[PDB]
DNA sequence: ATAT
DNA sequence: ATAT
DNA sequence: ATAT
DNA sequence: ATAT
């Protein structure tokens, strides 16, 4: 199987596989079942932003999620991701519905990893994706140019979402994301989403991931997998 | 045949096909033929810099070459590239020897491009290459990784360019350009090279280029060609 | 006096002193008299965009203007800027009204200065105007704070911009803008702007301007001066 | 007196005042007495590189000091500056000698501050300081120009350092270090130092440091108090 | 930019 | 490096 | 770039 | 929202 560090912005509890009972933020490390997650106060058609930080120095991910008028939530972990990530990856933001249904509309993405020895850098930024974008690997139900926009999973011309959808971006270069030489190595991803549900329970959230550079859907990744993993163990 | 704009450190004079009888710099739309070339006094040995611009508004393709404690090298061509070359394109750094050589090793090379619409933006900087460099594409003679360098071109075990070589490295990722709807787009690169050769003529030269995203080393493009053109019209 | 360059967003024609009978975007060298002007659509009320650039190698000073869903005006001039600014300045927006009047609101500003000698930067990015901004010299009419805006000139309690006002922010670092040991200056400005007159005729413009470190509002410099220069000559 | 925060690189140690018996980097929070040390293995004569970082979201000021052939020393500490800090500060560094000497040559100074609420961001880079640069406030011995270095304290003609000096160089603009609207507030510095002495024990020292904006050389601030703090206390 |  |  |  |  694949090999995945994410920040899933769970909107869906699956308490059968561990969530708890409200939508949360959480830090996954090969497992659809968060090492840390915290409480997040998702607010259904309303424009949010997701950031994403870590550095070889505190080697500890963390994650903040915002809305303009209200207290973020924030989720951190203590990982060495030198021991879980293989040197070179791919990054990318993942969603998916099932038998609940929300638009995983990302308005932006941006993205920055620097290596320290002499310095490596990345850096991406898209505040517009457009219906060809060659720089961008789309997967499943992905699709770029409605309106400038990322819809993750499959949404209709009225803009009502579908249930059992699953999607995928990843930008197209490999990542360094880690070297036995560095001194300091840090990464920072940045995206804008739009969340809208008619259903009381929208369903099912929207992921940063990092993987093996030749990451794919997994068979079945719909609903409570988020389009990462192939089962919820 | 690929579409090439490139910005030609041409260290071998062919006057037979249209070069000055001295070392230039010069700017290639789709020939090896330089619309503009300026003299250039090639530093056997040195580590030197060369800086390329261009910007949607002034349309002035540019480039700056120089070493520490000397007089720049300077050319300029007005063009408008979204007239020249596709909307997607790869960037990438190309050499060649023929009967003569000469090192072709670079030390580092960055690039940005930005197309402001909501601004779109790629950024690397390579200050180090690595044995397995996964965000560029070697073609022909090139490697990585010898002193954390780039060779486009062979040398040997104890360190001799070798004759009738060809190599390139192009950016994984496909770059954007142009775009109708850009109100700015602008792009710069930088490396830094040292060129060498053990005898007198070094030959052949260095190029950064931009081409179609599938570009390839045109067959027999080792001499003159500077690995870029199937022939020299 | 001042040692001024100019981009003017021009409103109001002084035909009396050589402005063209249209609002205009100019390039001011020294004088309020443009070197070089174009017609701009200035569209009471929206929110316009001007991205102004210049490179050491070029020596080229350009701008565009723009509003979302319409074409750009531009306007270029080649000058040497180490032939007429000091080695070190400061970098500003300026606005004025005369008898007649508009809202000259700044939502965001950046700021790019490069010499390539071994590089050094200067970046700053204003998207939000904060009450007490201490990395500003607010000069004559200018507020920070009101909605997260610059207010170049006095707006009434009610929202109504008041006449004979002139106002500038200065950066508070002083910029080194060339250098006799530079390879490549480079330098770029952006920023957001809102004209709104509920009369007819808006006057008088906005100006983004580069100065001695020690430039002040010249008295008097209300209306077609811009609050750029002490007189029209 | 002033507020300081500080990361000190620490090559004496002042045992009466609570340093550990060997040199060291360390953490100050408005004293002298480190809240957190790591030992240092300082190279005489060799150029190293110190990295300091800081987000609003972990809370955590770290540093990392590196030479090229060595294992690096890092030390952190958990601070809420929001707690410490004014909202606008000046950010700087500062070096001593006493009875005992050393060269605190700086080659390069960085710094990065980005409040994300909609950013604003400041980012300045020397790597040739000039000897009039304007963009530097010079307080004590400290002078810049000399093979573009900052020499932080007073060194000979012949490059012999000497003791009982103190000096500072502080970036000229104001910066806004926290914003209580932020979602993040984010910082980073870099310098590459040569800390070089005759003597077998070099001292004493070389801090980044953050102020009030007012900050100036307490009175006697030389040797153990780093140019920092008015006592050991 | 529209009016005398 | 010198003082206890 | 220097030699025939 | 339905199953125990
Ligand atoms: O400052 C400039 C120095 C002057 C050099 C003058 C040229 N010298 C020279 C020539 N001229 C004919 C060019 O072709 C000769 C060989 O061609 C092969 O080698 C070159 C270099 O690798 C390559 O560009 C060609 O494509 C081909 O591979 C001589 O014959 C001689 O000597
Ligand atoms: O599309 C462009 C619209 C056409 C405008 C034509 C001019 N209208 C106009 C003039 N012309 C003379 C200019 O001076 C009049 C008043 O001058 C004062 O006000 C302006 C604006 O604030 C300022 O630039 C001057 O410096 C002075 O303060 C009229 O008299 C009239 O109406
Ligand atoms: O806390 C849990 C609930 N409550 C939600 C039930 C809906 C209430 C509002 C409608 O009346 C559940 N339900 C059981 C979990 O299984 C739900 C169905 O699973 C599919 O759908 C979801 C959403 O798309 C996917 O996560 C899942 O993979 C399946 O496809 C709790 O555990
Ligand atoms: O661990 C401690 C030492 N050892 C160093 C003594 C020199 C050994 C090599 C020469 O033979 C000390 N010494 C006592 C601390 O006081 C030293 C003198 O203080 C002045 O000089 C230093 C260095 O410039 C400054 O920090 C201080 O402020 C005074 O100006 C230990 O505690
Ligand atoms: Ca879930
Ligand atoms: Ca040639
Ligand atoms: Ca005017
Ligand atoms: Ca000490
Ligand atoms: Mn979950
Ligand atoms: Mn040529
Ligand atoms: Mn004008
Ligand atoms: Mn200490």
């Amino acid at each position: 199987a694949d090999t995945i560090v994410a920040v899933e912005l769970d909107t869906y509890p699956n308490t059968d596989i561990g969530d708890p009972s409200y939508p949360h933020i959480g830090i996954d490390i090969k497992s659809v079942r968060s090492k840390k997650t915290a409480k997040w106060n998702m607010q259904n058609g309303k424009v949010g932003t997701a950031h994403i930080i870590y550095n070889s120095v505190d080697k500890r991910l963390s994650a903040v999620v915002s809305y303009p008028n209200a207290d973020s939530a924030t989720v951190s972990y203590d990982v060495d991701l030198d021991n879980v990530l293989p040197e070179w990856v791919r990054v990318g933001l993942s969603a998916s519905t099932g038998l609940y249904k929300e638009t995983n509309t990302i308005l932006s993405w941006s993205f920055t990893s620097k290596l320290k020895s002499e310095t490596n850098a990345l850096h991406f930024m898209f505040n517009q994706f457009s219906k060809d974008q060659k720089d961008l690997i789309l997967q499943g139900d992905a699709t770029t140019g409605t309106d400038g926009n990322l819809e993750l999973t499959r949404v209709s011309s009225n803009g009502s979402p579908q249930g059992s959808s699953v999607g995928r971006a990843l930008f197209y270069a490999p990542v360094h994301i880690w070297e036995s030489s560095a001194v300091v190595a840090s990464f920072e991803a940045t995206f804008t989403f739009l969340i809208k549900s008619p259903d009381s329970h929208p369903a099912d959230g929207i992921a940063f991931f990092i993987s093996n550079i030749d990451s794919s859907i997994p068979s079945g990744s719909t609903g409570r997998l988020l389009g990462l993993f192939p089962d919820a163990n």
